[PDB]
């Protein structure tokens, strides 16, 4: 008993971490197989990113301004390559710690541990929410670039994010592992817009159900709703509106626990309509969600293989 | 910039991490060097712990009635004894996958990471703190006993605490690594006193430290107090009082706010005493006190070595 949350643990990728330093400003890689994932801004030493024109300083740099540290040696690079946003560095052997991974877009909403990392050494590990705006509101130091956000299942790591910036208001912006940033962000030292933040819907209600599992189910009421009705209080209150796709992720939650998806959309408004002062569910004060119903799944019922 | 609770990286655990296997009945063990660290009860289908005499059960026992797995073999056992409410498990070969550790005596207030496993394998980390009475408020299903709760500082493990039980209001209770409990708690199926959860106060000031390095400075007033007055607030709240070595281990996060420890204090009391509705402080809707001074200044100020 009891909820957590828990990131998974960080061990399959404390072993692909390495420091990458071109001339100064150092900061962390990813080292799979022979290659070395980057943020490109590692060659920003140029007029700083205040306005970097990447494709123009990048051949200034030659194969071998570019020095890894794996625990202790170099790798030596034998080729490079700037795939949007990041840089690869050809190394000549392959890391023997790799595992199985891929790489995968996350949508907003889903959950992921950051491993924080500082010149290519773990600092700690926590569980976040790609924000509906495509944010993360993480903890990242001056140093951090290229700590990276993975999922696990088997044996197999699923890399998402690479940490690139932190934007002038508080918050931390990154790519997948093809350099596409998630959100409208550049990686240059701008004023970067930054849309509503809403809170995701579909993870507030797992975190209601794992509260009914976990001990508090007092928070249910005696109305019921249609889904039509909810997005209406939704909308208003900054939450993501729910469709059906949420509905059905939801399925055997509202198994386990007897309650109809939408009798427990229905105590939420009550929570979001007409509420305010008091209570107290799992131990917290406020609706969270960096819970998908899947990490509710897991952190109560239904195992997953190992 | 941002604060998170941040456990630390588990890689070094989950290669001490062994199952456990008498007759029926699977859990954890901590396999350390040619010796393996479980829960004494891994010895009980006896009876059950409804009543359980551990010494005259673990004599039906032989050393080999216990296998362990490691990720695939056995281990053979070549001894055993029964210390305080731990197992040991002479094997016949060293962990080549043992760090440098040592046991510890943690005392209450202070946090440390728990790597959460079943049979022998990782589910996640998370983050906790020893609440005052020697409990922790975990995330603990049924097979989880015997996973462990470390601290780190260089490649150094400072294992501290072993999963034993569940208590029947659902808190749970644990072990150093020689196998004393930590409260008055023993390892029997029984209503186990548990007296009150204080909020470590010390704790609460280095968060609203935090908050004042990471943005929010304004829970700050135009008061200020004695230590004694403070504690007249703090024990009737439920807060542990504040002594000398709380204010002195406070110093440093003085120092870079430039905030007297006393005039933190002070707006502490106006949280404590008349508050109640509205704002935010780091985000949350309570006072946090699983930080200790130490989280604080790593997840911001003063790096460790590595
Ligand atoms: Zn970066
Ligand atoms: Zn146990």
């Amino acid at each position: 008993s009891g909820f957590r949350k828990m990131a998974f643990p960080s061990g399959k990728v404390e072993g692909c971490m390495v420091q990458v330093t071109c001339g100064t400003t150092t900061l962390n890689g990813l080292w799979l197989d022979d290659v070395v994932y980057c943020p490109r801004h590692v060659i920003c030493t140029s007029e700083d990113m205040l306005n970097p024109n990447y494709e123009d300083l990048l051949i200034r740099k030659s194969n071998h301004n570019f020095l890894v540290q794996a625990g202790n040696v170099q790798l030596r690079v034998i080729g490079h390559s700037m795939q949007n946003c990041v840089l690869k560095l050809k190394v000549d052997t392959a890391n023997p710690k790799t595992p199985k991974y891929k790489f995968v877009r996350i949508q907003p909403g889903q959950t992921f541990s950051v491993l924080a990392c500082y010149n290519g050494s773990p600092s700690g590990v926590y569980q976040c929410a790609m924000r509906p705006n495509f944010t993360i509101k993480g903890s990242f130091l001056n140093g951090s670039c290229g700590s990276v956000g993975f999922n696990i299942d088997y044996d197999c790591v699923s890399f998402c994010y690479m940490h690139h910036m932190e934007l002038p208001t508080g918050v931390h912006a990154g790519t997948d592992l093809e350099g596409n940033f998630y959100g409208p962000f550049v990686d240059r030292q701008t004023a970067q817009a930054a849309g509503t933040d809403t809170t995701i819907t579909v993870n507030v209600l797992a975190w209601l159900y794992a509260a009914v599992i976990n001990g508090d189910r007092w928070f249910l009421n005696r109305f019921t709703t249609t889904l039509n009705d909810f997005n209406l209080v939704a909308m208003k209150y900054n939450y993501e509106p729910l469709t059906q796709d949420h509905v059905d992720i939801l399925g055997p939650l509202s198994a386990q626990t007897g309650i109809a998806v939408l009798d427990m959309c229905a105590s939420l408004k009550e929570l979001l309509q007409n509420g305010m002062n008091g209570r107290t569910i799992l131990g917290s004060a406020l609706l969270e969600d960096e819970f998908t119903p899947f990490d509710v799944v897991r952190q109560c019922s239904g195992v997953t293989f190992q």
